């Protein structure tokens, strides 16, 4: 039922703000959206739908600050291979675990993970997450709901702070204000855009 909610309109809004030249320009679409919504039981479907409003803005307000805007499939000059040894999740010789897609999915651990749950080889293709827009839209849906705890914080009362929180924790309680005012900036502009009230607990 995300598509009530959020239309093509909407997103072609979101996605189009994008320089031209951007990757992510024609990678984020719509379409990909949709399908990674519909792949994930109670995403954007829980709740009044004020609820659901929230959540999607929520999570659009994270993409487009972890994305610049839908600008960016692959993180910028990453520093490492994101690479945790692990005999769970063993990284690839000569792979990257840097950000890919809208929720900028890192590490070994993670793409494990994802690749698992999602139906791509994780460790050995990484590369996918930037190249099939389905799989990179079904990265962050994934995280959203499975792998963090911000679909739980913005259906329990914790609002957009709480999703912030269970991103990326070192950004709260002033560990890097405009971080917060990046995400929070968003988060506001997408509920106005949705006629949504922003609710309580915004920042953190």
């Amino acid at each position: 039922s995300v598509g009530g909610i959020i239309s093509q309109s909407f997103f072609n809004g979101l996605a189009g703000g994008a320089a031209s030249s951007c990757e992510g320009k024609g990678f984020y679409t719509y379409n990909a959206f949709i399908a990674a919504a519909n792949a994930y039981s109670g995403f954007g479907t829980t709740g009044s739908n004020d609820v659901k409003k929230r959540e999607l803005a929520a999570f659009f307000a994270n993409v487009m600050h972890e994305t610049g805007g839908l600008c960016y499939i692959n993180e910028k000059n990453p520093p490492i291979n994101y690479c945790q040894s692990s005999s769970t999740w063993p990284c690839t010789s000569g792979k990257s675990y840097h950000g890919r897609g809208p929720l900028q999915l890192s590490w070994n651990y993670n793409y494990g993970a994802a690749g698992k749950s999602i139906g791509f080889d994780g460790l050995n293709n990484p590369e996918k997450v930037g190249q099939d827009s389905t799989i990179s839209f079904k990265t962050a849906v994934w995280f959203w709901m499975k792998n963090s705890n911000c679909h739980s914080a913005i259906t329990s009362g914790q609002g957009f702070g709480g999703t912030i929180k269970a991103i990326n924790s070192m950004e709260c309680n002033g560990g890097n204000s405009g971080e917060v005012s990046s995400r929070v900036n968003y988060y506001k502009k997408i509920c106005s855009q949705l006629g949504v009230d922003p609710g309580a607990n915004v920042s953190c």
